[PDB]
């Protein structure tokens, strides 16, 4: 009940008491393991509510010395007054900016979390309006892009209300590329977005049908239908890709975009929704090189650049794959530390993660974590991580993974 | 209950039923996952369910369930564990029971051989003496001059916990390591408690960086005995480099047989302490972990040294680079002596096909994605994007505790 946490590596072994305050479940049992599933997983009523609420404000004023007190009974109070007559409650701005940076600090899979405090939360509670929209998104990205000094930030839109008067952001990220199909059978630009570059398309977008075209915002407030912005193009921080050794590298014709930004998941903090909370912070090199530009499924370059080294492709065994993949991971943050722009290798990130679950469990009591997110998708064991046992638990705040808007929008 | 699984990069779902023969428990519940720690006596009373349990899955494999031959069995095996409190298993579900703790081992990537295994039965072994011919035997059977073949072992079963049969080497065949007062490691640093065993029981250690270790081999719960492999029959591969002349002056080496000898093969209730299993490597075993883990040879830096990386900074990938030609190395050595060996590539898409095929004619295959995905290249392996269903079914391998920890001295 009170469970130990071992790193083989260096035989430090941690002691996690935090999952017990765990609330939401996790999809195991004691029969199987889901651990490798990728998303296990209607107005709350006024009794499920208050209770979550209460929960969430009593960390709160925990965190700020002042739990049973004057204050913490007097909110107490006055928020269950508010749902008693409201059959919800606002959040004050301190209350939001702490259930924010600790929905980011309770992200199990997300390996950056020892940045968590600095979170810059930007409420657009205020926001009713897609035009508005694009504007809080407009600065959001411009501040988080900081000229390639990348800042942590979220943006958070009026929380849901009866769930017809949704605020959601349609894009997955706010700055994507472009895929579209060939009239052969071929993907031009990014297969991921093939049904999303076509909602732009199939909605209004003009489409230049290149292979790295920055797709449209299409933004919903209040449940109406989605509107079209393009982002500013001075606003979208990109890196053309070089290699250090390989001059043919440039000639490839790889770019990516600086600033990686969530838009599509669900905010919650003390029981109330945040269906529009898109958040930004800077990438781990991998997430381009090896995923974005490797996966078979997205950009799948493997071939052509092994190709261009002339490395022996007949045989598995030559690990020309291997080859080919630590050398466009090698251009990828060569590329974004010439031209400035922030990015972390994933030998510095999970050297950071462990002094982060360290300091958790040291002034926290444990740290939730997956460790089939958290382990870099190449070079697995030479990095600290691979041999960090990890609890996953769900604690809240928390983001989560909610339908795709098309699917659910009453049109 | 069905259960799906989805293949992320290919859209492939599969329907898990198989899992609803799970019995023992995996160590999740609702509120945590422990899907990342490493390691998550027995009277009559329980023991003829677990021999029904067994009996009933053999006979259902034969096709003769419910058949006379099928219930004298159970009504023969009834008897004798209530006159005897234990029971023998014929020679037919000896073999039976092996191969399906080896098609049962949720972590185990090579699955798709199971059916071949070769089983030998050592139950009538006696003395420790009689333990170094059967595993001498199993050896020379199994290294078959580099065209390996698997094989399995089995040492006469537990009765009261205190005549164990056992191996006390975790492997068949593993280098020494020798703690140094300087406080360096020469040799396998994962060996130094065992080889400091080796020594104090009699061992002339050589004192080199690659000396297989004794065989130190415990029969009916009497003290263990040390006996040497004929070195004739280690195979062993020098290490080279198909392009790097240099590699081959680093001195390296490694054994052909992986042979696991310290875990425990349970079929029916029945425990097997001793049964040795072997087959062969996937290139990663030697060159990602056994070199390159900082706490086994660790020979990262000065390979990226004789390579003449940029070392400075982690952004240069200088390790995962490194890690590469290791790997490559380790590959090209093997193929070239003829010593059968299988690279990640290949290893994880027939992992994929066998998991295919058993969830085909099986309902389902359990499966531990922390372990089955390879520590380097992840992502460009097929089974990254795979989800998984772990749970535990009977025959199985299962962990025990070292010898040491528990065995009472007789002198
Ligand atoms: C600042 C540097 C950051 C780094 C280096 C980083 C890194 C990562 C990486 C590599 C992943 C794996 C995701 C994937 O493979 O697609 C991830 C997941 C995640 N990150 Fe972070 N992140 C950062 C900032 C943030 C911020 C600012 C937030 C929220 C405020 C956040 C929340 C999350 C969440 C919720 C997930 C998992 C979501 C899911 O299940 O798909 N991250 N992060
Ligand atoms: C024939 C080729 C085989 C290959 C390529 C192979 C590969 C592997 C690998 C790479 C692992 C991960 C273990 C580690 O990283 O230390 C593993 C685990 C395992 N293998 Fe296989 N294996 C093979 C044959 C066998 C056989 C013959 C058996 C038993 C009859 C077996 C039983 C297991 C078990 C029980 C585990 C679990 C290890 C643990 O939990 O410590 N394997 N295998
Ligand atoms: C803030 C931030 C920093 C950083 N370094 N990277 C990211 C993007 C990774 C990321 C991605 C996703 C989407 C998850 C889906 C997308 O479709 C492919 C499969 N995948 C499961 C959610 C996140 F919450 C998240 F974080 C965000
Ligand atoms: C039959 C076979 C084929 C093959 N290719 N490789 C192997 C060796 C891998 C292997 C290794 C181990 C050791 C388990 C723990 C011990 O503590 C340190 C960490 N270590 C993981 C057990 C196995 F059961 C096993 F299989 C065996
Ligand atoms: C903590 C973690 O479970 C541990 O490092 C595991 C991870 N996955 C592994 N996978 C394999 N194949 N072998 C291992 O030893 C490990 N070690
Ligand atoms: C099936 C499996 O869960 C899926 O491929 C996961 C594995 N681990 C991952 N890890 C990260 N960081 N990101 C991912 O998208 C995935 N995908
Ligand atoms: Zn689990």
């Amino acid at each position: 009940r009170f469970l130990k946490v071992k790193n083989w590596e260096t035989d430090v072994v941690l002691t996690d008491t935090l999952h017990l305050k765990s609330t939401l479940e996790t999809g195991c049992t004691e029969h199987i393991c889901m651990g490798s599933i990728m998303l296990p997983s209607d107005v709350r009523t006024k009794d499920q509510l208050f209770p979550l609420a209460k929960e969430f404000l009593d960390q709160y004023y925990s965190s700020i010395k002042r739990f049973g007190s004057k204050a913490h009974m007097d909110r107490l109070e006055e928020v269950n007054k508010e749902i008693e007559s409201t059959s919800t409650y606002q959040l004050k701005d301190t209350e939001l900016i702490y259930g924010a940076k600790h929905a980011w600090r309770n992200a199990s899979r997300c390996v950056g979390r020892i940045q968590w405090s600095k979170l810059q939360v930007f409420d657009a509670r205020d926001c009713t309006t897609a035009h508005g929209m694009f504007n809080y998104i407009c600065n959001h990205v411009k501040y988080a892009t900081n000229k390639g000094n990348l800042r942590s930030a979220i943006t958070i839109f009026p929380q849901r209300t009866d769930g017809k008067h949704d605020f959601r952001v349609w894009n997955s990220q706010l700055i994507r590329y472009a895929g579209y199909k060939q009239p052969d059978g071929s993907t031009l630009g990014d297969p991921a977005n093939v049904q999303f570059t076509e909602i732009c398309i199939q909605q209004g977008w003009k489409a230049p049908r290149g292979r790295f075209d920055v797709l449209p915002l299409l933004l919903q407030a209040n449940g109406n239908d989605p509107e079209l912005f393009q982002i500013p193009p001075e606003l979208v921080l990109e890196v053309p890709i070089r290699h250090p050794k390989f001059d043919w590298f440039k000639d490839l014709g790889l770019k990516w975009y600086g600033l990686p930004a969530v838009s599509n998941m669900l905010l919650e903090i003390g029981g109330l929704e945040f269906s529009a909370c898109p958040f930004s912070g800077w990438y781990m090199g991998t997430e381009i090189g090896v995923r974005d530009y490797c996966d078979n499924s997205r950009y799948n370059i493997l071939e052509e650049v092994a190709k261009k080294m002339d490395l022996d492709m007949r045989k598995t065994s030559s690990l020309w794959k291997d080859q080919a993949l630590v050398e466009i991971n090698i251009a990828v943050l060569y590329s974004f530390q010439s031209d400035k722009v922030t990015i972390v290798d994933h030998h510095s990130a999970t050297e950071s993660f462990i002094k982060h679950m360290e300091n958790e469990y040291r002034c926290r009591g444990g740290c939730p974590a997956d460790w089939v997110w958290i382990v870099p998708p190449m070079s697995g064991s030479i990095t600290p991580v691979f041999h960090q046992e990890m609890l996953n638990y769900r604690l809240t705040p928390s983001f989560e993974y909610q339908p795709d808007p098309w699917n659910t929008h009453v049109w």
